[PDB]
């Protein structure tokens, strides 16, 4: 029932909607192919079976971001229109169950949870970017970094010894991205933190050395 | 089906859930009370019957955002632990009526509809506040503030002669709240937008006076 996440990606997935894909539509995307064109009017919820989405917005004058990336068990919410132009694509091969609203009935007539799963899943959702704004609207960018690291440490940190782990590749491009922070400051913070023995950001994990500290300076 | 937002407030309403209010408990608050209070767990949504709410977040250090305001057929989404310390508070006396899961069972158990429209609800609210994000990113202050004045002319300016009204009390304080912009700038891009005979955000109406021309600034 938690509906909080640090990080865009993966938001409350939903395994068990794999139990009623034969009332979907199984369509597959290569590596590189469009999930969601630029311009496409989506009216379906789309459960990712396997796979990987990297799902952004376009504005009207052609300038693109990112909103989120999504994998296994992932659903992308766009069930009806929202004036948002909305550009997917795969990242590797993905399996993907496409319900329309007629399905989504028969799904809910059959499996009255499901309903509630789902609504875990834009809960998270709303949760995560009415608090992003909101922190973009107070808090310069390297201590939005800083809050980023001790949030992830919070929430996903497991204790190895004296120092915490966090199992997840966090590429300085993708900091970058959900911080909207540039890759200077990204690359500066980043390795001043290492250098003050405090976390260092690796390929594929962080190691955070000195969580009262980085607390600490999250909080000045 | 249209799940678009312009402005934070009164997101998606939901008239019918007025249907059902008998399945849910009746709170009513008076002006100036909390119906969220700082630190308070919700496990409910909850129904505006009638009313008005301003609903905040409030971080750590007791630092306090808008996230919205809600009135009459709005819904409050928050059935389940978010990790966000939420503070919303009573503009005006307000009913509201507040459904466990259990309560929303029953609901759906007697009206599968409703199922959908709470998903119209929400995916209002994903749509308004990820483009947000994204537009924060992309557009500079004053940039927002125009984009903000030609999207809301699109949508519900009113054709008056040569002008194009948009009415609604809209204060330079909610203008800077909604785009994340510091007052100074506020007033300096609405002052110009006056002295070039363009746009007039007066007290209770916008006027639009050149269209085009707002369209052509914002980008
Ligand atoms: O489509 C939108 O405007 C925003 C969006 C994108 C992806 C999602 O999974 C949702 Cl719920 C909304
Ligand atoms: O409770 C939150 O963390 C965010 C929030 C606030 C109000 C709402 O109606 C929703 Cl769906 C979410």
């Amino acid at each position: 029932d938690f509906c909080g996440a640090i990080i865009p990606d993966n938001f409350f997935p939903i395994e068990k909607l794999r139990n009623y894909t034969q009332m979907g539509l199984i369509r597959d995307f290569a590596k590189g192919s469009a999930v969601i064109m630029p311009g496409e009017e989506i009216t379906s919820m789309i459960f990712l079976v396997e796979g990987k989405i990297k799902l952004d917005i376009i504005f009207e004058d052609g300038s693109e971001k990112l909103l989120y990336y999504a994998g296994g068990n992932s659903l992308i919410g766009k069930l009806y229109p929202t004036g948002n132009n909305i550009y997917a694509t795969a990242m590797e091969p993905t399996r993907t169950c496409w319900f329309s609203e007629k399905s989504l009935r028969t799904v809910f007539r059959t499996d009255e949870d499901m309903i509630f799963e789902i609504f875990k899943n834009y809960l998270t959702k709303v949760a995560y970017y009415a608090r992003q704004v909101a922190e973009m609207n107070t808090y310069n960018p390297t201590i939005r970094i800083l809050r980023l690291f001790y949030e992830l440490c919070s929430s996903q940190g497991k204790r190895v010894g004296d120092t915490y782990e966090i199992t997840m590749p966090l590429s300085q491009k993708s900091i970058g991205e959900i911080t909207g922070v540039h890759h200077v400051t990204v690359s500066r913070v980043l390795a001043s933190l290492k250098r003050e023995n405090i976390l260092d950001k690796k390929k594929n994990k962080i190691i955070v050395y000195n969580l009262g500290e980085l607390k600490h300076l999250s909080e000045q």
